[PDB]
């Protein structure tokens, strides 16, 4: 059979949150992949949940798919249905085409808030996948996440120790053991973790408490420095410390009060924690695997929808700024910090892995992964779509082959961005102008070469309205979530998503 693919996706988790990226939380099950497999240094999310699993499912840019902002509102226009399209076939419908089983664990998020009472044609299991377990929402808490669905069964009722992270990977690892191992599997495993809120067993928590107790500013210099002992930096690199996000009063450590500061250690400890237990659950799925006889014929890979939020408040931003390490900004804009994510690939055959251990630099973005899991699995397109995927299998550059420029293009609420070979075009919305990044000399985008380089500016900003236009981006909206969401409500109130 061609190999099985385990596709694992954590939910608002930071490029330095992973211990192989330099965190100090304790991630051993997925650096176990990071070093018998590959770590890449330059992958990008959109930025935002909803257009990162539609770009994900359907290897096309989110507004392409009709997610250009998030399940919250249809807006009943090109781009912005508040659901993926039906026109354009997702990971699991290629799979199961070329005679995977295909099955899902956790967070699906792609399917309009209106239709979570009555399957819609959005559901996972109406888009490819033989088995799902999980709940639809994009929010909620961990112990009674809504709508819980078992395929197409609403499930109302739950144990009485229920915490979402160990029901995603309970039902993982018990699809896996069901699993012919006569037949390929293709398993999509989508964590809740590390999104809010803040909930985890206390015993973890406080296995977590005793290395926040010195703050974020030791611990983010402290990621920082393990980023250059890594090679993901450059050992010149200056550690930057943001302002702007901040309104140019960054708080210090030494600045929050003794309860500020006993909250952020309670927060953070807790954070860790939830991704500590996505760690021992990714332990147990490989456990699994190993069982059944399949490893030798798996791949994993590891990646998160967007970088770490703000939403949690203000000490929530200064969690963000550390899990973001070394990146500005957060979830919800186009900056590194919202859009940059660990992404592992990993060989179960020990052999066939060809960069063990290192680093790939090969730029990328998450419409790469259904080529790459296209590759993987010599899988041919279903035959009633014409192929127009606009990413990259990322196998060659990890088998040899040389790097290939790419240019990639973002948009989340009239923030913008375009990479084009080592040039950056950024806005953060629509009332802040263009700043152009050489992101080769300046990673950490904190010199702005426009006034530099205006013909550059205007070439890269007119790249970026050429896709925006072909892909249904415009127009523009950046109303407040509650705000927009009425707007679109008072428009048009059907939610339904049919
Ligand atoms: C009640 C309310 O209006 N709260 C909103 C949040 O819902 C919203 O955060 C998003 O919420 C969705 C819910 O499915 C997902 O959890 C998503 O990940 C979040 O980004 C934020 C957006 O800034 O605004 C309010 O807090
Ligand atoms: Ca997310």
């Amino acid at each position: 059979t061609p190999p099985n693919i385990v596709l694992i996706l954590c939910d608002d988790m930071g490029f330095s949150d992973l211990g192989c990226y330099g965190s100090e939380i304790q991630t051993p099950n997925i650096d176990r992949l990071a070093e018998n497999g590959v770590r890449f240094s330059l992958f990008k999310n959109t930025g935002r949940c909803c257009p990162s699993r539609a770009a994900l499912l359907t290897g096309h840019y989110q507004h392409e798919a009709g997610m250009g902002w998030m399940t919250a509102v249809d807006e009943h226009r090109p781009g912005y249905r508040g659901q993926i399209t039906k026109n354009i076939p997702t990971i699991a419908e290629v799979m199961k085409a070329n005679g995977y089983s295909t099955y899902m664990s956790g967070k699906w998020h792609v399917t309009v808030d209106g239709a979570f009472d009555t399957p819609n044609g959005s559901y996972p299991a109406q888009r490819g996948f033989d088995k799902y377990y999980g709940c639809l929402s994009g929010g909620g808490s961990y112990y009674k996440p809504t709508p819980v669905y078992s395929n197409l069964t609403r499930i109302k009722e739950f144990p009485d120790d229920y915490y979402y992270t160990t029901a995603i990977t309970d039902s993982a690892v018990s699809f896996v053991k069901q699993h012919p191992t006569d037949k390929p599997m293709f398993m999509y495993v989508a964590h809740y973790a590390p999104h809010l809120p803040l909930q985890a067993p206390a015993d973890r928590v406080e296995k977590c408490r005793d290395r926040y107790k010195v703050g974020y500013d030791m611990l983010r210099k402290q990621r920082f420095d393990r980023l250059k002992e890594l090679k993901f930096i450059s050992d010149e690199m200056d550690y930057p410390v943001y302002q702007k996000e901040f309104d140019g009063k960054r708080p210090s450590w030494e600045t929050l009060t003794p309860k500020q500061q006993e909250q952020w250690i309670t927060d953070m400890a807790t954070y860790a924690a939830m991704i500590e237990i996505v760690d021992s659950g990714i332990g147990e799925l490989v456990e699994t695997i190993k069982e059944k006889g399949m490893l030798d014929n798996t791949v994993f890979i590891f990646l998160s929808d967007n970088g770490a939020t703000k939403e949690g408040g203000y000490l929530g931003q200064l969690m963000a700024d550390l899990s973001n390490t070394p990146y500005r900004s957060y979830k919800s804009q186009c900056f590194q910090g919202g859009t940059s994510t660990p992404f592992i690939l990993s060989y179960g055959d020990a052999e066939k892995n060809k960069m063990k251990g290192q680093i790939c630099r090969q730029p990328a973005h998450i419409i790469d992964i259904l080529p790459t899991c296209m590759d993987i699995a010599t899988a041919t397109y279903p035959s009633e779509f014409k192929e127009n995927l606009p990413g990259k299998s990322l196998l060659p550059p990890i088998h040899g082959k040389k790097i290939k420029p790419r240019e990639l293009y973002f948009e989340h609420q009239s923030s913008c961005a375009i990479i084009s070979n080592h040039w950056k075009l950024v806005r953060g919305s629509r009332n802040e102008p263009w700043e152009l990044i050489d992101l080769s000399a300046d990673p950490f985008e904190t010199k702005d070469l426009s006034a530099q380089y205006p013909k550059l500016v205007k070439k890269l900003e007119a790249k970026w309205n050429k896709w925006a236009k072909q892909c249904n981006v415009f127009p523009l909206e950046n109303k407040p979530w509650t705000e927009r969401i009425n707007y679109y409500l008072k428009q048009n109130p059907d939610q339904s998503g049919i």
